[PDB]
């Protein structure tokens, strides 16, 4: 153990000390035309925010990121779905890659995985009530806990689901978020190891769902109104 | 819609009309020093059954034949965790890239995508109780549900899970399971999209675990009385 | 097909009837900070034109626009040695994943590979001479050809190469490059399969070197000062 | 870094002090309908010797075999055209990737690529004459060189190209082979960093040709009656 891997629970989610994210300036798209888009999705994308290898590459930072503050640590990583399924399974197969050709060895696994759903969407409005299904939270007790996200936009998501983990006791609590979003209704949580920061649009492509539509499309894409039209409810 | 996707509930877990497994014959390994094991699997580690990269080959042909089974079809895939991990990931990628360069085009998506967590074992023994968490099964009314798991041995998981599905009225229910165990301690619970058949051996690796270790590893081995002895409880 | 591969061999290099490609604008990079960055680059790296990522999206699109041209009929795709190594190798995978998931029948495979060397370069200039090494190009007597190329900047390379296949009676000659410079050098060669344009820059990693340094880099990114002190010669 | 990568040039081909390869015993075999298996190959493979992931699974370990030899020094590597270009590829992916992550500090890359086109074959028979196509190689004077081939098999291909380089004066020269055949036609060169030892079997797939036929497929298979009578010559 190092102190590297510590942090008072009382800064969970305020970011202090993280490496800034990748900040994708406002208004700032590839074409949908350069890609190859597959049948069910191409009435429906227009603008791509971040092609699906580009959120590769910047996973791999971040797992570096991650291994630097955990080396040679006991490492509760929980899953967050079903949004964070695919930047997850990047990030897990990095942290187990870059420690199986690490100079230096570690007697520890990697990580531990564990999965919590939890759900505030329907359409791009969240209803006020968190759904929260997981095992017993005691198990993270004196543990160094790792909560990986796809994204945080108002942050209601992971206050309610922060306040549930405290109550057992963690020994420290972290948040990797592949995207975080600019916007005036956010209430200030914040991640530690973050991908991306993008302006206030609602994204889908790469698991960002509307009403479950879009996960398997490999970019993540802006709703377009042609998508609302079709798939809101 | 074609006929193709059809199966009547009481077919479940029969397996009827499947395409056999690759029959690993008992007896059969590969040396663990022929491949690179992490310092934390080192001691541990002694016969591989099943490579890593032999496990993803098979599930292409697995993804394949299921593609052929539910083309243009609305299929809901749920993905049975902790262990169905790795195998769900590698198949799902599958699914959406056949799709994704078919000629023949669906406006469908390839899968919609579901979590149940479900737990029986402590060691290599059942409790006799299974853990279910899962969203409301209500969604399930109607559809066309594969389930996808990574091992089935006795059948108990499977059996029960199945019930509680059956109960929704499903339109058809299928298995995909990337390992079946040659046991008497089979229910005759079986699948319909099965990787490999193999001997009566607890495995570990490749998201296959003893109390937790082991799922990073990615080869499937044997657990040895190295492996039995540091992590039993 | 023979509909779609025919094309005159006075077309070559006209880029005609192509799908133009991504348009980078002038002064577009991501930092080089915010991606891995291994030891022996560290130094040299600062601006990032394009992630690996988005190198490997962009070539899955090249590859359908390909599969379209060619399917049913023998292509002979040209490997032009060293730069194009990595290139043709994405586009390789891809063409034959695209065949083997289309679900369409072909006796014929997805291509047949040659490799030929060319070389003009020292540090960023041309030395004038062209360095050529193939097989006997007869070969390529009445079939369909691509060349394989990571970047048309002069057009010398290709003008010149393009004048030795032309002798011996090929049925059709195209290009494939990953990029096209944006400059007042060229002589207006331009390739049919292209996937990035770019501004006047010299780009390194990636397969892109400066006198055979920066190749094993991921990522494209712009020669440095420093990297042209260090490497110069 | 030198104590490890020093190695006399008599040494050349003995493969003295090597790791033997993984050992596939006579008649070890897996079914190719246990595998998808594109039209163009569909009439024509039966066996598998070696799936294509077993394939890499293998290679990483001699990546790794290999980064413990030269890391920290120059290391020139030398695909052997055409067939060579599948293992070459994924071995330099490896070797980058091992360095990238090993957290150990050079300001050496993990590899400088070179090529040179061989070719004995016409079916599966040698011509006698080894047709040779390479750069001036007098820049291996001096200089730590890894051969990299697909199969050695009567090892005429690298004693002829072996006795070229070494009148240069390399500082040492290494073979990597992803396979090594058991056969009474061998003049007994062997490699340093083998991937598998076979029966004499003439095998197809993976980059292994027979008249330039099955390089596409991705697995590793014997040569079919129903192969040799369509495309011998
Ligand atoms: O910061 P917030 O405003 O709370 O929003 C972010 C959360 O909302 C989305 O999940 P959703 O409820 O849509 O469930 P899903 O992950 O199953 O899509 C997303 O995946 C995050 O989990
Ligand atoms: O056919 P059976 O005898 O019922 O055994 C198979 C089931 O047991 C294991 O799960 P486990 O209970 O270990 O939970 P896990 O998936 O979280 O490892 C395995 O992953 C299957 O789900
Ligand atoms: O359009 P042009 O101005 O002719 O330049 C483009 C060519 O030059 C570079 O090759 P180089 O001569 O550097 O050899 P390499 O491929 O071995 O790096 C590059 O890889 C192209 O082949
Ligand atoms: O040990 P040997 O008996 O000499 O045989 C092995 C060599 O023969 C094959 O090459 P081939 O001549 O078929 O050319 P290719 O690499 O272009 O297929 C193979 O790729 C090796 O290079
Ligand atoms: N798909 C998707 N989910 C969420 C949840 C909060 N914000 C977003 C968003 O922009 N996209
Ligand atoms: N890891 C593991 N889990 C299970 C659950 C039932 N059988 C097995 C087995 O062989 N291995
Ligand atoms: N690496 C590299 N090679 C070439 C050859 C022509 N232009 C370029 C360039 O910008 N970069
Ligand atoms: N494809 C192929 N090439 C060679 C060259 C020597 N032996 C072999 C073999 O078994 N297969
Ligand atoms: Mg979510
Ligand atoms: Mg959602
Ligand atoms: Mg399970
Ligand atoms: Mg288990
Ligand atoms: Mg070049
Ligand atoms: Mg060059
Ligand atoms: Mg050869
Ligand atoms: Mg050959």
């Amino acid at each position: 153990g190092s102190h590297m891997a510590s942090k008072p629970i009382e800064d969970y989610g305020k970011g202090k000390g993280r490496i800034e994210p990748m900040y994708i300036p406002d208004n700032t798209f590839y074409n949908a035309d350069d890609f190859l888009v597959p049948p069910h999705c191409k009435p429906y994308i227009d603008k791509i925010l971040l092609p699906g290898g580009l959120v590769k590459d910047r996973v791999e930072k971040l797992a570096y990121d991650i291994h630097r503050t955990y080396f040679g640590e006991e490492l509760h990583i929980i899953c967050i779905l079903k949004g964070s399924r695919g930047f997850f399974n990047l990030l897990i197969d990095y942290l187990a890659t870059i420690q199986k050709y690490s100079g230096r060895e570690s007697s520890v696994p990697p990580f531990f995985e564990h999965y919590v759903r939890l759900k505030s969407y329907q359409n791009d409005n969240s209803t006020g009530q968190l759904t929260v299904l997981s095992d017993d939270l005691s198990i993270f007790r004196d543990k160094h806990v790792l909560i990986v996200e796809d994204i945080v936009d108002t942050g209601f998501t992971l206050t309610e689901f922060g306040e549930r983990l405290k109550a057992v006791g963690p020994k420290s609590m972290r948040i990797a978020t592949l995207v975080e979003k600019r916007t005036d209704r956010s209430n200030s949580l914040k991640g530690d190891f973050v991908g991306f920061s993008i302006e206030d649009v609602w994204i889908v492509g790469c698991c960002y769902d509307f009403n479950e539509m879009f996960r398997d499309f490999d970019h993540v894409a802006v709703l377009s109104d042609a998508a609302r039209k079709k798939f809101e409810k």
